């Protein structure tokens, strides 16, 4: 009924005349995601990617790896014999190192804010399994149960070699040695190991047994929108290798202008661009390749130049900047000062007057990001703030540096699946632009000064 | 590089100077969705519901009921014995429908542009299904198969009396002998139900097995994103008995003033609605009730009268009219003439000049609707385009009768779950306002005349 706009976020809010003695109060119950299974399973991978993703999206989450705890408490790695089932002593160091995480998680869901944790463990046997349970029951925190089963030797090897054998715990250690230490290790777990049965003494749990490096899944009684989201989210990801290439359409006029927003076609130079787009393309000669552009202008000339079947979608197109479209930033510091400086203040989630701001773009974007994780090989031709956006998420950057990410013209971000994350490379295309990119940037309202 | 804004969607394509002899060329291959499983086990109501979100997010589908065509080709129905498997006439009978079938299915997709066919059937063989995915092979389709599991009398017994008694089979039948007679055709499809086996000779088959009700489920092998997002749906749905009601603002400022858009807050009817709307909800004695709103002032206000927690969502918002916010329709046709022209003949696909069309909302309220399929009892207040679009998608209705529901002020439209959809309830709470419903509404360009 009677309102006020927030300054930064625009949003409408009732106003809080706040009686003589202001009364605060403060600060949906938070969960706890338990990863089972053995080692190399993909376990880790799956949640600091699934936590990428969360972040991203809006829903703090952090990742518990039991391991670090471990390395942490027991300063160098030795062999598996630590692991072995008849070893008293690394077994209690081991339950310490659990229960001292499920602590920190604690901590997390209930002093910090946090809305997601990711206890990242083998959790193998009903035993432990129960014990979180009771944490988690005790805590008022959901529990969702990950598992991840691959007999597949090939695959079990693989992804040894690729983030096993390099980790500190064989520091000392060539190939040969830390793949034999690491089988036996995983031996030491196989005894004991109770997979999940849904179909019987599992049946109350919330729970996603992932198969054969997602060839199939079984599902069971998902409680919430949140496991909703991250159950879609895993059966939409895959391992397979790929190439994604991202940068921004070829320079256009209203860049030379200075001038945010609109929908100018390319310049001189932008076109050029568009050909040496083209010539890199050729060159990084891949089997297929999607091509993804905005609806404005501006990015379809860029694709036109690849000759190549291309889809556009709407929600790539630049963060709108409400009624500063066609502005300069000069134009928009004199016309609306106050604006201006509410943005520089809190850039993330400062809103354009009928527009938008960068938490937009987020929500925006989902479904770009969910399709990129289903594809292969992918071109996505955009904007600046857009860009950054997608660039934050597989970078994993925060909201905080999001909108400063440094994402300039006629330059293509070569993004690769290396290890737990996407390794990122820069190809200039070798054509001059402007440059768009703006970093960051009271006496009175106190007695003496 | 060089292309032209079409004008009604506003999107950049290349200019074609049609050389001398224009060619046209023209016309993802499409999708054949297999129903699995014994009778009142849901699959038709899977079928339609599946569809009625298809079509709406706008992947043209239709529902191939077999069952249909039978009752086509034996003008009544008489009992179960239709269905014996020693029936062999019947059963050449049955054959004949499910080619038929097929038949349509062909022409569906390959020859009236459709991407979704669900073949609605118990399709509960083997033998069948591999017929099914000859005939897929043979046109190029793929195949996707969703298998229903119910073994909870309870829940047979009730869905019969639901939708089964009360089909024109059972015209001349009163319900004990309905149910008495179904019960027995279900026996029939019994002794041969294989159901499917991913695990082993279904392994290379794309398919969903939901138990339970949703309780369960067996995902193998998705292949696209097609099968991505029905399989998401499909978690998400449920079948709890609840009640979605959909309302606009109370009457605001603009609204007085025939002004579209903007932020204005409401009038004092508006405000009465408020309250009305307040006493309408309390007398709802609803056990639960989430509220959502826009962000825009004109909702939030509306649920401040409520009394109750609510939550904003920026997808909510009014359909944005780009350069026309905050004008009259009056003004709009007198400063944009041919874009005024422009909307009123395609007036779902219109895009306004740096704003949206009505096919920008779908997009853009796909995960409003998502989670009202997870929740149980709901309250939208929200804006006129955008109820529109939801309650096309509640009530079935095409794109091109979208942006013409009628969708009054002070109203409330409430949604209760009846047999395969939605019905749909109107009260309005007894508070003036303006009407802001608007319908639709040569000789020189050619020679006599
Ligand atoms: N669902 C999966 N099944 C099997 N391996 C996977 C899966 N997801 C990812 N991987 C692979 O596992 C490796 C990462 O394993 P890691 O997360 O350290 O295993 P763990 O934590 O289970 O000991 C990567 O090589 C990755 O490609
Ligand atoms: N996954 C399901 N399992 C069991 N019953 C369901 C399911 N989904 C919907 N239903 C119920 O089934 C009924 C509709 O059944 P119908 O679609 O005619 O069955 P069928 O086509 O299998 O013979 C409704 O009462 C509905 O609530
Ligand atoms: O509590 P458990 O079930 O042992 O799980 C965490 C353990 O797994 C290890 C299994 O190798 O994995 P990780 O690679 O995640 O560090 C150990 O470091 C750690 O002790
Ligand atoms: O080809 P089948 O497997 O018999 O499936 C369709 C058949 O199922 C029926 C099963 O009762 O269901 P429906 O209610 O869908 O109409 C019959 O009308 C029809 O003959
Ligand atoms: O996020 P920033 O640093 O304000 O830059 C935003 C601007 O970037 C651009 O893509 C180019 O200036 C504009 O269209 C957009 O308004
Ligand atoms: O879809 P229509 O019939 O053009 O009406 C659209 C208008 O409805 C309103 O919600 C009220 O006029 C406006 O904000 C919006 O522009």
């Amino acid at each position: 009924l009677e309102l006020t706009q927030s300054r930064v976020q625009k949003i409408w809010v009732p106003v809080d005349h706040r009686p003589s003695l202001p009364r605060s109060c403060g600060p949906n119950s938070p969960t706890v995601i338990v990863m089972v299974g053995l080692p190399a399973r993909g376990k880790t991978y799956i949640s600091k990617k699934l936590t990428r993703y969360l972040n991203w999206i809006g829903v703090p989450t952090k990742v518990f790896n039991v391991g670090e705890y471990r390395r942490e408490a027991v300063k160098q790695y030795s062999s598996y014999n630590f692991f072995r089932p008849d070893n008293e002593e690394a077994m209690k160091v081991r339950k310490q190192c659990a229960l001292a995480a499920l602590r920190d998680v604690k901590s997390y869901l209930a002093k910090e804010g946090g809305q997601i944790a990711v206890f990242d463990a083998t959790n193998t046997t009903r035993e432990r399994r129960h014990m979180i349970l009771h944490f988690a029951k005790e805590n008022d925190f959901k529990a969702f149960f990950i598992e991840s089963v691959c007999d597949d030797p090939t695959v079990v090897a693989s992804n040894i070699m690729e983030v096993k054998i390099s980790s500190p715990d064989y520091k000392d250690c060539n190939s040969a040695e830390a793949m034999d230490d690491f089988m036996k290790r995983i031996s030491c777990y196989e005894a004991s190991y109770q997979p999940l049965d849904p179909d019987k003494c599992d049946r109350d749990l919330s729970l996603i047994k992932v198969i054969d490096v997602g060839r199939r899944f079984l599902v069971n009684r998902v409680q919430d929108h949140i496991q909703s989201r991250i159950v879609y989210y895993l059966m939409n990801i895959h391992v397979q290798p790929r190439t994604i290439y991202l940068c921004r359409h070829g320079e256009n006029e209203h860049n030379l202008q200075g001038r945010i927003g609109g929908d100018s076609g390319l310049s001189s130079r932008g076109k050029k661009f568009a050909s040496a787009l083209s010539k890199f393309v050729e060159e990084q000669n891949l089997k297929d390749l999607r091509v993804w552009t905005s609806q404005l202008k501006s990015t379809i000339q860029t694709a036109e130049a690849l000759r190549l079947p291309y889809e556009q979608w709407k929600a790539l197109n630049e963060i709108d900047a409400g009624v500063c479209e066609e502005l300069t930033y000069e134009e928009i510091r004199d016309t609306y000062p106050e604006e201006y400086a509410l943005r520089e203040q809190d850039k993330y989630y400062y809103r354009y007057p009928t527009g938008e701001s960068y938490q937009d773009l987020v929500q925006r974007l989902e479904p770009v990001i969910m399709e990129l994780e289903r594809q292969e090989n992918v071109l996505v031709i955009c904007h600046q703030a857009v860009l950054r956006c997608l660039l934050a998420y597989f970078l994993d950057k925060s909201a905080e540096e999001m909108p400063y990410l440094k994402c300039p013209l006629h330059t293509v971000l070569k993004l690769t699946p290396v290890a737990y994350g996407c390794r990122v490379e820069s190809i200039y295309l070798n054509v001059e632009s402007v440059c768009t990119h703006r970093e960051r940037s009271n006496p009175l309202m106190r007695r003496n000064s």
